[PDB]
């Protein structure tokens, strides 16, 4: 029994919530909380300009020491960093940008990473601002991820249409 609540039930593993991710963050405050990053950690937009924002920045400071020592991540690949005031760990994963030009089939590698937490709290990758169709980041998510994911979708239209259409 965890402190995740309001969570619709998709599968087994998959629970969703219609939410802003940064909101259900500050009030879960879970073990892992789940940014939508990009390879640079440049936290400009989307969940990772609202999660670095609701860090007064220091998300931002942290990531920029982190790329100084090790460069960039992979598209697919991820990190681990301090979950500030939002959790105790946040999980940087880069889904592919389709936007940029990015292979859509890494996306199963990003949620690849999902399964070396037993719990987050997660978006859907490569949705939003990404260029990806959320119905289809969700049916990678649901079969790559067997941890305990917690779904957070900002747009009540689009929540909707994700549950009314989920096979
Ligand atoms: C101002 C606060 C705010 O925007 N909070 C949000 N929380 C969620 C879950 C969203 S999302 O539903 O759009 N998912 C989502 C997934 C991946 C990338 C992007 C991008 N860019 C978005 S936005």
């Amino acid at each position: 029994v965890n402190s995740f609540s309001g969570y619709l039930k998709l599968t087994d593993n998959v629970y969703i919530k219609n939410a802003d991710i940064v909101e259900e963050a500050k009030k879960v405050k879970p073990t892992v909380v789940v940014n939508a990053a990009n390879v640079y950690l440049k936290h400009g937009g989307g969940v990772a300009g609202a999660l670095n924002k609701a860090t007064n920045n220091a998300m931002q400071v942290e990531s920029d020491d982190y790329i100084a020592t090790n460069g960039p991540l992979k598209v697919g690949g991820s990190c681990v960093l301090s979950g500030h005031n939002l959790a105790k760990h946040c999980l940087h994963v880069v889904g592919p940008n389709v936007n940029k030009g990015e292979d859509i089939q890494l996306l199963k590698s990003a949620y690849e990473n999902f399964n070396q937490h037993e719990v987050l709290l997660a978006p859907l990758l490569s949705a939003g601002i990404f260029g990806a169709d959320p119905i289809h980041s969700l049916r990678v998510c649901v079969d790559t991820v067997r941890t305990n994911v917690y779904l957070a979708v900002f747009d009540k239209n689009l929540y909707d249409k994700l549950v009314s259409s989920f096979l």
